[PDB]
């Protein structure tokens, strides 16, 4: 970078030389009117050149040369080292006219090299790397830089209701871990020049987007001050000499959304004093960009963690099945005493080079109490637009990676439940959407959920992975499925088999196959549904690149309500907990053949060859019946990806 | 794309099948209880292929062939062509028990192939291609795809005030040619089968972003037909059998802006009536997008088309100097009987591979009076913001296309002053900042302007082409070139020569070279003048990629307010009409020296060697005195760059 300093007709000029720089001197206008030539003296650390019409000379430190004084001829002046006490550095210019070889003026610039350097760790290893020439730049992908920050949105201390990013504060050193280091390097002598000063600084509107801390350790232990964010747009930075760093810690408030692309910028400025009332001059900025790590969803093919889970204090099999269920794994189980788990959380995370941790997203109106060390939240609420079931969790899900027409998504891609475009239907608030758009990595895509009187895409499909293979499968909820079995069960002389065995309130209905495959309405009913269901197939295909190998048909069979709309007649077998090879499966309640269900044994056949192991987990003995509603809820909270989300290449936008 | 399509138990199915689709085929739900195998037939047009475990056999039409009943056997069935009355395409499916080879049940396919294509000129020649396989995308480049749309912001009568996109209306068909072509493309039978319709439609969203018409011929003459856009967001279509078109014209009605990328999508979908009450089914779907065309300023070294001209009609010298400089070129004059024809208003163009015209942005509040035919207009209004001096478009210029650092810009990149970001100055609103930055092109730069009352960049630095080469000048203000010419003349014997000869409103100033010279505050004020505009160097030889072989300094003197802010001492000759070789240079009334103006001589000293020619231009002398105002304007309207901006690969956002 080229700057202009010009020697100043009489008086000496001072000015501070920033290394990474050089000065472009005009030694014309300080010479006196009819001077002829001029000739220069120099330190031993400043470098000159003299510059004719674009060719320049080296010029040594004491010569005689002199050269004829014109405004394309002027000097150019390096420094490569910074100043110290026993520096003198300086240039020197004398002038001379035709008549006699002594001076008849001299105009001179003394220096005072210093380096500045806004550092961060831009190549992404965990480490401040001194001045990364990419650092004022984010680009995306294997051989991308520039650093990464995370919103910091769990709670060190439980005192405090909030997520640590809602104040201007830190109480505790842990909360430095959750954030990025930028390092303000200086070189220098002791004291910076008369005039000058070094601030950091940010925009207004990225205000609302960081914070960042210096740790001071006065006398009574360590405190920690905040710099710049929320109304404090400014720092001026206390300037020591030699070679010094300051440490800073950098904490994002906000995560990418809906006009907020998820970059920021800090600055540092020397500035300089003009006069009273007079702006000071920037005369060198440096800054570094930090891109917010976006929220990220765990498809079924990650590895459990922890198997939340919600029920009454009552339902004893559902406890004791899932605990069962879960003993066959490594995974926690965590019980809270009603679908609210599934239904109001969605358990993502994030991830920078330092530190990573969960985070959970919270519906639209207890899941704040989720809220921890290193368990993080966000939320969105719709400030106008009314909230459905379709705003429910349950109808947010994430895809395995995939590959579609040779295009890439490594962690995914989000999938959320709405109706067709003309239909005036439902279709989640468009704040939440906006959110997950915003993301980017997870490349969403609405799939037809509103066909269902809940609305939610776990009610029809779900993902398990195929055992032994770095395959899986899209299971898909089928009413031909549950024709076909009950149709052949009947030929096979099963037809007075009874629905929902054991579950005593439902007795005096006696629904039979026979019952069920002679309701015509139900009939018409439920190959209105299949259409809805192969719509979803071909949808899901034609963006998760799958072909018909990929898919497994779950028989599953429906109602349908006034506004033409399908609640599940027995549970939805297709709504699991996947635990790698282990699924815990909704209990049908089917007819039973042999003392087995037909729906068990069918869905055990379809699974079990493929290495999957079935449990079959009943919800809903414990209120005698079965009314199309489930009252338990699990979530499962998954080790993030492999693949770090900033190697990813997302399209523009 | 492939589509399910299952044969139904019991009934036979009629389906329409799309072109460049295929069904991938169900046929065990069809088949009866307890069947063991099926065979097939087919129909001429119909290609069927049995499909077991993902292996694909193709099936003659009539053949006796058996296969086991599976559900992972199902049929793939294509069509190449569409359907005419003459055809029966069809496919039947026979099912058998184990005992005996005659059919137990029969299960058929009844299909109806169509074509339907939503075409759009996506390889950006004019013309509509059918069926572009990248319509659906937009990416810039050479080698990019994609159709563009123009906002259609001229106004093709004068009867109405507002521009052609601001109603649902469409008067004169020479508002078609602003227009972009998109054809509806189908071929079929003599009707849809029954159930079936095909329906054009747009998202709420980009429905104030776009309007679609299409020409009717009836009886009394042509007529337009708004059939998408403001409050009308689909469009059921008549449906013509055989091979047929439908032509429709698409207007952009919005440029890109804050929070509008300036793309847009348009549909056309099958629908299927599934019953009363229920949403139609969108059995196939096809889109096009465009890319709005962003507005482009046009720099200095494009060649001149008309001169606008906007002064008193009394001031003759003015009048007189501007026709003669104009008439060396084969530029127009138009004249209008006081500086808002700079600062209201900046010439700009768009352009589509279909058309392109110029486009006037009116500067925040009779500049409308310049809407017409091919002459478009679009403003910005700050709802909230204040608007200042640097919201004038004196304020708002434009470099020739520029390389920096490897990055070209071919478009040369938009300048626009401003104030340090610490130092509580002005600022153009963020309105006009936003609407450049969203136009891509031109990657906008901010320069420091508020160190001048006025608060322009045009009061300090231009840019003129160097004739004979493809090569330009930035000019700069220089106050250390003006006193060092004064000084040489005062040293020479002339220090008692009189600026303003011939302004009677200034004589009893008596301003001479010694009266400058001596002024003590005056030489500390264009000392801190010269720090400002040599701040302004340097970010423009940073951002432009400029050497200081490519800058000439320009005397020129200021004075300093209250504010400590700058205005002229004498006209600034920066700021000039530049067509081509020849230069109108603002009339500076210097020293005179043996009768020539030593300013005027100097300047031609600089310029003339390069081949420019100067012509001095009087504004003042009408008004008798110069106080630092300028009490005329001119702005140039020049033609587009030859380059097209869709070849340009903008940054990231
Ligand atoms: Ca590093
Ligand atoms: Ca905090
Ligand atoms: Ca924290
Ligand atoms: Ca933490
Ligand atoms: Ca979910
Ligand atoms: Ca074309
Ligand atoms: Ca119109
Ligand atoms: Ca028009
Ligand atoms: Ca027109
Ligand atoms: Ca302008």
């Amino acid at each position: 970078r080229e700057r202009t300093v010009r020697l100043q007709y009489g008086s000496r000029v001072e000015a501070v030389y920033v290394l990474g720089t050089y000065l472009w001197t005009d030694v014309y206008s300080a010479a006196p009117a009819g001077a002829q030539t001029f000739s220069l003296k120099h330190s031993e650390h400043v470098w000159v050149e003299v510059v004719r019409d674009g060719e320049a000379e080296e010029v040594a430190t004491n010569g005689k040369q002199r050269w004829l004084l014109s405004p394309s001829t002027t000097l150019r002046v390096t420094m490569s080292q910074a100043s110290t006490e026993a520096s003198s550095d300086k240039v020197t210019v004398n002038y001379y006219d035709e008549e006699g070889s002594i001076p008849i003026d001299q105009a001179g610039l003394f220096l005072t090299a210093i380096e500045i350097s806004l550092d961060v760790d831009a190549d992404r290893d965990g480490v401040v790397e001194k001045n990364n020439p990419k650092k004022a730049s984010w680009t995306w992908g294997p051989e991308g830089q520039g650093a990464i920050l995370l919103v910091n949105c769990d709670r060190e201390t439980p005192w405090l209701p909030k997520e640590d990013c809602r104040d201007e504060k830190v109480y505790s050193k842990e909360d430095l871990k959750d954030m990025s280091q930028m390092i303000l390097r200086t070189k220098g002598p002791d004291r910076l020049p008369a005039g000058y000063e070094i601030v950091l600084y940010i925009s207004m509107s990225d205000s609302d987007k960081v914070g960042v801390f210096y740790v001071e350790n006065p006398f009574f232990g360590q405190r920690y001050i905040h710099i710049l964010g929320r109304r404090k747009l400014y720092h001026v930075v206390k300037y020591t000499g030699g070679s010094a760093e300051l440490l800073f810690f950098v904490e994002g408030l906000c995560f990418p959304d809906e006009g907020f692309s998820g970059l920021v910028s800090i600055h540092v400025s020397l500035l300089e004093y003009m006069a009273q009332d007079i702006p000071l001059t920037p005369i060198f900025t440096d800054t570094v960009i930090f891109r917010i790590a976006p929220w990220i969803m765990t498809p079924n093919i990650l590895p459990p963690v922890s198997v939340f889970v919600c029920c009454m204090k009552d339902n004893y099999l559902f406890l004791k099945e899932v605990k069962n269920l879960v003993e066959k794994t490594n995974c926690e189980l965590k019980v809270c005493f009603d679908r609210w788990i599934q239904d109001e959380i969605e358990f993502g995370y994030i991830e920078a080079p330092h530190k990573g941790f969960p985070v959970v997203l919270d519906s639209p109106r207890p899941v704040k109490e989720l809220l921890g060390p290193d368990f993080g939240y966000v939320t969105r609420e719709p400030l106008f637009e009314s909230v459905t079931s379709l705003d429910s969790f349950g109808n947010l899900e994430v895809s395995p990676p995939v590959t579609v027409n040779g295009k890439t998504y490594p962690l995914g891609r989000i999938l959320i439940g709405s109706s067709f475009p003309l239909s005036g239907g439902r279709r989640m608030t468009k704040v939440v959407r906006d959110f997950l758009k915003a993301q980017q990595v997870q490349a969403p895509v609405e799939l037809y959920s509103d066909w269902l009187t809940v609305g939610h895409v776990d009610e029809f499909m779900s993902f398990v992975p195929i055992p032994g293979t770095k395959k899986f499968l899209l299971l898909m909820a089928s009413t031909s499925a549950c024709y076909k079995l009950f149709r052949e069960k009947q030929k096979d002389g099963h037809g007075e088999a009874i629905m929902f065995k054991g579950l005593g309130g439902m007795s005096s209905k006696r629904i039979t196959i026979n019952k069920i495959l002679s309701n015509e309405s139900l009939v018409q009913e439920n190959l209105y549904f299949q259409r809805c269901l192969d719509w979803n197939r071909d949808i899901l295909k034609k963006e998760l690149g799958l072909t018909e190998q990929d898919i497994i048909d779950l028989p599953a069979l429906f109602k349908m309500d006034e506004d033409h709309r399908a609640r599940a007649f027995f549970p939805n077998m297709v709504n699991m907990i996947v635990l790698d090879k282990d699924l815990g499966i909704p209990k049908p309640f089917g007819p039973q053949v042999e003392e087995e269900c037909c729906l068990e044994m069918h869905v055990r056949g379809l699974l079990e060859p493929l290495g999957l192991e079935c449990t079959f987990i009943d919800d809903i003995s414990a209120y005698h019946k079965f009314l199309g509603e489930v009252h338990c809820g699990t979530n499962v909270r998954r080790k993030p990806f492999t693949f770090k989300w900033w190697h990813m290449v997302p399209s523009r936008r």
